[PDB]
DNA sequence: TAGCGGAAATTCCCGGGAATTTCCGCT
DNA sequence: TAGCGGAAATTCCCGGGAATTTCCGCT
């Protein structure tokens, strides 16, 4: 039998809370999970449907997957990992009680110690190679399931990894979102100053991406146009049709060239001169 | 000798009062307990009809029937449980004094201790499993009859559980019902704002469920769209066919993902653009 | 010399926090104090401008002004009252560190004891008459100033009382505020159903008040149109002009006939049939 | 003999560095200093010009000048205070090595103890009043000069206080400055949306202040209009005359009601409808 | 040099909104 | 009477946004 992540965790959005912060109920939202309803990381067990055990731990993002320092607070959680009995009912299993607790650099060494001192190494990585530098800005979920063979003897399935979950605090991995704009319409020739407010962004890695029917332009602005990483004053690019008859509505949104990530689309109609 | 439940306790309809509400507290009614006539939880002992004693305690409604924190107040009750000597000349015994006194979360920890300290564990469940989260909104009656073996010495019979009993106090148990709506018709494309008023609901656990001929959509709204748990402003979802000729009437209703419960259906016709 | 309250405290808005709640920095906002900038209770001293002392305490709302049970937490506060040296600079004195801490009924008797046991009776009321039933839903600020005569001898001025301050708990005295509306425009003839959501209100004492250029109408709705005190479905009244040429924007807001109180105004434009 | 402050320290500008921050030592400049001519806090002793010693400590900016928790780092400093022997052949003494090292809230309690343990109390304020709340964003320099009486024995002179010194990095006391604006002109009737970007500001304590010939209005915006404390979207207020013939240029700037501080003025011309 | 100043890396705190207790009408 | 039920009066809690510490560029 093998494990399958039918419901991946939301890669962006939530921010790793610290131990000091009076938080713990925090739960990793499902990939789908919308503002209306939130889904939760779910895995399916193909080839089995009886009693068993499931352990969830955190690992590095890069190929060398070592026990990540951050802990995993929540229900059935201890020493940084999740571990509860598997429900014999069906092969479907979802988790809504998974909270990520990022540790401080001071307690970085101590964190990694408990990992192996508690034997929380899912990929059995050499203690020599695991040591180095960790990216406390992103993590991965490691589903370690253990079922039973036809006879009833423990059967440890092959560990599976989920898509990386970044922390919503770093302007580079954080989620892009436009909050407000001074105007949502301009000449088809462009050149109209736009004051849009958004979330923390990298002025050396961000851009106003315009899209439409097989078309795509970009906002004009130098790094000096990004105010405190939350505001961008740019100029509207000229529309494909430098002389349209009627107004045309296109989609505007923030883009991050690094990981070619996009923000939520925003309606923007072009007006003829 | 075995114990048989003749009259199960009424499932729901009665909330779990606090110690402070004793002044206006009640007793557990019978299953088939009408209002004109009153019946109470009754059991039957077959294979013995002489001297003996009965112990009634409260356990969880889940598989691991652990000692429930709530207490069982009433005549012949003590330390959260009931216990007395049953008629040595009757095989059927009814109980019309049993009362459920829910404990406060603050005194919940000690409550479990008292359950163990007095050996109120009828299923001999390891204390290791008696520290997790308990469902303070449901309970099961555990009848522990002790007769006298064919010789004359005490003979504890196999414990018998009753049906789950839930109190109306529980927030997520309230019945779903739509009271009023601003409009009952909209474009087949959806997107029409709907102001519906209903009863107390969980903004983190509720949704506008649309149904029809092998079809089902959902209303669009964030938690911030639920006003004081009695009003929900949402957008109508796009019907199956995004371009119907004539109007189509579907069923709309509130749904609670937790227990997949539904409210009373409401007629809603879709209109072509 | 006499004391003058040039800056009364906001009668409604803030809610008395309990001792358990991790709050204390709470400060009574000035009567003016808007969302932008907040003013603070200020008093002017006419006939004096040198060194002195000022004590602020809480008293009953009704004529029999007795030491109110609630305490006054904040800077220079002890035993439930405020007392700091008066600043010789000028005759103006404002307080932004005044926080109200409401006590529980259990500690009601104990609260009143400390009042007189600490001799915090500003109006010297007979211990016999002060005892009775207290109102924990409203209080008054008692400014007890003590200056110096031309010679330099202590001069206790006449205590002054500030307007009542009710807790935003009870609707009749709570603050009125419209949260959301299905539409903000209708025919000049009126009759358009309006679904507005607001805060707790008295269905027997509330009304949708329309205002404009020397004009004022009212929403139409029976008590049965008020859903759980937070929603009101009413009909728009016919605007003064029964046939205007262009749209006219008027102000809409909730009104409470009891104390003729109003909520925040809301823009509403009338449209010709 | 008395001490006189010749050169007061600059109030704004410099910010309090913590123990961790080393590189930027810091040196309190004189209020009458410039880039071309750096001046520093200077005092003058009149009535003596021989041997002696000077002690400089930090006290609160409020009436009860208690020993401030912050330390005074720099040359000839120790235990939060400065102290050295001044030139026995000069009546004027300047200090260009004084630095303010703010302490952390965690070590704030002990800091006060150190102040007392070393008798760093120049105003002999009872330790009873040295436990309340502290404003660690403002401080006053307390010059404690000790000369030699006409005889030759030590003679402590009356302590002299300086003007306050505010922490530039302190949010509530930082410098106000408008960086960019979407438009600098609008109708004399007002109501034009303005997107202005500035530095860190308190959304609960900030306002767009308009001024002119014996006139002054204010921008309209709720706290929800302040984006990440660096952007404010407000509406232009109506000018003194709602129907002017020609354009009128007034001054616009940020204002902070707390300390009624202002930002650099900005030209803004009003245009007739 | 000595710093300034922007930005991450920790910690805190408040406005609400609810759930949790308690109290009291009303058959 | 016996209980429903509803409101109160208390207590919790979440989302944020901030603040506070610390870091490091850069000249």
């Amino acid at each position: 039998p093998y494990v399958e992540i039918i419901e991946q965790p939301k890669q962006r959005g939530m921010r790793f809370r610290y131990k000091c912060e009076g938080r713990s109920a925090g739960s990793i939202p499902g990939e789908r999970s919308t503002d209306t309803t939130k889904t939760h990381p779910t895995i399916k067990i193909n080839g089995y449907t009886g009693p068993g055990t499931v352990r969830i731990s955190l690992v590095t993002k890069d190929p060398p997957h070592r026990p990540h320092p951050h802990e995993l607070v929540g229900k059935d959680c201890r020493d940084g990992y999740y571990e509860a009995d598997l429900c014999p009912d069906r092969s479907i299993h979802s988790f809504q009680n998974l909270g990520i607790q990022c540790v401080k650099k001071r307690d970085l060494e101590q964190a990694i110690s408990q990992r192996i001192q508690t034997n929380n190494n899912p990929f059995h990585v050499p203690i020599e190679e695991q040591r180095g530098d960790y990216d406390l800005n992103a993590v991965r979920l490691c589903f370690q399931v253990t079922v039973r063979d036809p006879a009833g003897r423990p059967l440890l399935l092959t560990p599976v990894l989920s898509h990386p979950i970044f922390d919503n605090r770093a302007p580079n991995t954080a989620e892009l979102k436009i909050c407000r704009v001074n105007r949502n319409s301009g000449s088809c020739l462009g050149g109209d100053e736009i004051f849009l407010l958004c979330d923390k962004v990298q002025k050396e890695d961000i851009e106003v991406y315009f899209t439409g029917p097989g078309w795509e332009a970009r906002g004009s602005f130098s790094q000096a146009d990004v105010h405190r990483q939350v505001a961008i004053v740019f100029r509207t690019p000229p529309y494909a049709d430098p002389s349209l008859q009627a107004p045309v509505r296109v989609s505007m949104q923030l883009r991050r060239p690094s990981d070619r990530e996009l923000s939520e689309p925003m309606e923007f109609q072009y007006l003829p001169d």
